[PDB]
């Protein structure tokens, strides 16, 4: 999947940036399966004063999290990533619930790449991976903490 | 729902931000009848020359509008809030309706999370509303312009 | 359509970024016969490090591409341009393809508005030029690479 975070610029020190990301990823991962190298946080900055809710502008606290995913899960399984992508990224960047929006949104894995390949249907990431090539699993490999 | 909206820097000042801000989320609480607060406008910024028409680099006047919205709107509601969109950002940032793109896209409500909380279908937003803690109704009280 | 390019700042050079949006822009018109200027590629910049893989904070060499498209194209279609996308960006940029990401998604046209008007069908784009206005069509055409 791609994770889009739009935060506002300096919200978010390295060390926070990494704990969100790590946060995701291993939401992600537990509650989905797929391996962490293919979980992608694109973390997009912008000055503080260019997010606006119902036209009141905000100071630099809201999160917003798009989140691109094969199409394949259930309503349930999503619902339960969603709010632990809630609950863990109010932890890691130090923000209360009431900051944190999240969309998910799904396409056919058929057209979608990662690394240059076509991603499998979501219940099949140990069989492709394992018909990458040697330095294509090799890259992808060290990806993950 | 969330309205990305990409803009060259320094092209709209903070006032014209605010109005941009305010005739779209005019227009999506005026055809929907979603409350003020819970529609978000999130301003993304680049230098100019980062936009290409047909491979033609453009200078700092295109405006692109990206909608998320909750699926269950007809085909018809959804024309007429882009019209209006195209209409009302073309008056409030003087700039012409040739430079404006908007492009709609559609989710389930069960897959999207707005203050900590999952979305209600997009006629029950008050029932929603009125269920929520006090601080929640607090908080969301005070965005809107 | 309108291609969404995530990339790092100083990653390509202007003529670079003019190499990859030609690129990009020859073959969606080429693939679907849609004219050059209806091709819209916007670069969104950000510092190096902003992107984390399996939780693992990259230098700037990853590539995300993000299509929007409007609905009614066959799944063999949307394969070859996203294999072509890959393929000729990573020649374009000179990167290599396991960097580069690239997801389709996908609306009706009737919620997807260019140059302040509603596209077409994706086959009926001659007709639909031939009934825009004098200035209209010579602005369009002055965005052709």
């Amino acid at each position: 999947p791609v994770y889009m975070v739009y935060v506002s610029q300096d919200r978010l020190t390295p060390s926070a940036k990494h704990a969100v990301a790590k946060a995701i990823t291993d939401a992600h991962r537990g509650l989905t399966g797929t391996q962490h190298f293919l979980a992608q946080v694109n973390f997009q900055e912008q000055p503080a004063g260019n997010v606006f809710l119902g036209g009141v502008q905000q100071g630099g606290d809201t999160i917003f999290v798009h989140g691109l995913h094969r199409e394949g899960r259930s309503a349930d399984l999503k619902g339960q990533l969603a709010q632990r992508i809630v609950d863990d990224v109010s932890v890691a960047a130090e923000i209360d619930r009431k900051h944190i929006w999240v969309f998910f949104g799904e396409m056919p894995a058929q057209q979608m790449v990662e690394y240059g390949r076509f991603l499998p249907q979501p219940g099949h990431e140990g069989e492709w991976f394992d018909n990458l090539s040697s330095d294509e699993r090799a890259f992808m490999e060290t990806n993950v903490d």
